[PDB]
């Protein structure tokens, strides 16, 4: 149990078969979780499910460059309940990341920043219990 926000190390960035995975549970009123997995100031992958928009749930994806949002790729498919223990797993490809959620595939987001091994830092912040954040190689 560690304490939000929390920012994981990823030393010399990240690289095709590394899996991280990040373990808590939901807040019993939560309203909004992110996962930045930074290169320096831009986020190469923003994971961010909003349990609350218009009042509805999706998870909204994205890139930051030079301080701004760029599209974002939006998912219904919901797979987070207000007070029940989750695991997110972020498996870096080549071309991709693909997260999955309690074992079931979520979805899958293309590289926009490609310098992987640049990116060094995953910050977990917003409305959950932290219980580990962790990262191997499969
Ligand atoms: C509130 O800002 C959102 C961003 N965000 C979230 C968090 C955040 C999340 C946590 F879970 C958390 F714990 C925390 F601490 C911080 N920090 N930054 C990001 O979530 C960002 C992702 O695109 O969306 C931003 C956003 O809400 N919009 C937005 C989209 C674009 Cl492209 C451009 C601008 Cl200027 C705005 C809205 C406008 C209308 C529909 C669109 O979705």
């Amino acid at each position: 149990p560690l304490i939000v926000p929390y920012n994981l190390p990823l030393p010399g960035g990240v690289v095709p078969r590394m899996l991280i995975t990040i373990l808590g549970t939901v807040k019993p009123n939560a309203n909004r979780i992110a996962l930045d997995f930074q290169r320096g100031n831009d986020v190469a992958f923003h994971f961010n499910p909003r349990f609350n928009e218009n009042n509805r749930r999706v998870i909204v994806c994205n890139t930051k460059l030079d301080n701004n949002w760029g599209r974002e790729e939006r998912q219904s498919v919901f797979p987070f309940e207000s007070g029940k223990p989750f695991k997110i797993q972020v498996l870096v490809e080549p071309d991709h990341f693909k997260v999955a959620v309690n074992d079931a595939h979520l979805l899958q987001y293309n590289h926009r920043v490609k310098k992987l091994n640049e990116i060094s830092k995953l910050g977990i912040s917003g409305d959950i219990d932290l219980t580990s954040a962790s990262y191997t190689m499969i």
